[PDB]
């Protein structure tokens, strides 16, 4: 059980096989989670699709915030459902993230966040407030580092499509517009693919994390890490004790 002397004020790490901890530091303290609130947007999206209810060609108007934001990058305000997820995932575009959440379901989107979120488990110590974990009315997304994991797990093992696009360093789409992956660990760690980084000043600098070898997967939680490279080392402590 040796210490590993993380950034991270909470962090674990968890074999997906049996949902057992293999590290936790402050794995029931409640946290700010910020972008990481996307994971779950990309698992309501493509339960949409999956359910006929959402397609991945729909183009849609980029929603204005009041932020990393897509429009500001491109000057363009239209774009497929499927780019709109690729843009949530790897660069985490606030913007991209809420117009998906409401086409997905208006300003009921966040309920339905919460409620799917106690449907995979999550327990009540989960709150989500909007598509891109953003505040709202001064709320603050927050969960734990167990909760997470579920989370996480659950969006692999229902939807495992999710690392086709969380393993690529750059998504292309395909008119041409090249979506760098804010994963700095992707082609680093062997087996990782996956997740979504997070960083607000409240929140520090997270990132869950994800590899697989031999069969065996790992999910790895880094919440309040000190500096945008720090949550990737901490990572990298945790995915060594994860294949130990
Ligand atoms: C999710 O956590 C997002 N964070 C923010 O939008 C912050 N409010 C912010 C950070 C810096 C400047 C202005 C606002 C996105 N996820 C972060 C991340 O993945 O590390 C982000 C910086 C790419 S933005």
């Amino acid at each position: 059980q040796p210490n590993l002397y993380l950034s991270a004020n909470a962090a674990a790490v968890y074999s997906v096989e049996n949902g057992e901890a293999l590290y936790e530091q402050n794995a029931d303290k409640v946290m700010p989670i910020a972008s990481l609130s996307k994971l779950m947007t990309a698992f309501l999206v493509l339960e949409a699709v999956d359910n006929n209810e959402l397609s991945w060609d729909e183009k849609l108007d980029l929603v204005r915030l009041d932020a990393v934001s897509l429009y500001a990058i491109t000057q363009k305000r239209t774009w497929s459902v499927r780019d709109l997820y690729s843009a949530m995932l790897t660069m985490s575009a606030n913007d991209a993230a809420e117009t998906l959440g409401d086409r997905l379901d208006g300003a009921d989107f966040p309920k339905e966040m919460n409620n799917q979120a106690k449907k995979l488990g999550m327990s009540s110590k989960t709150t989500f407030v909007s598509a891109s974990g953003l505040d709202v009315d001064g709320k603050s997304a927050v969960s734990t580092t167990k909760d997470l994991f579920l989370l996480s797990s659950k969006l692999i093992s229902t939807h495992p499509e999710v690392l086709e696009t969380t393993s690529k360093p750059t998504v292309t789409t395909d008119k041409g517009a090249k979506l760098e992956s804010t994963n700095d660990l992707l082609g680093s760690i062997q087996g990782l693919d996956g997740l979504k980084t997070g960083f607000t000043d409240e929140a520090g600098y997270c990132f869950i994390g994800t590899a697989e070898r031999g069969g065996k997967r790992v999910i790895s939680i880094v919440l309040d890490a000190g500096t945008a490279e720090k949550r990737f080392k901490d990572t990298e402590k945790l995915m060594e004790v994860g294949f130990k």
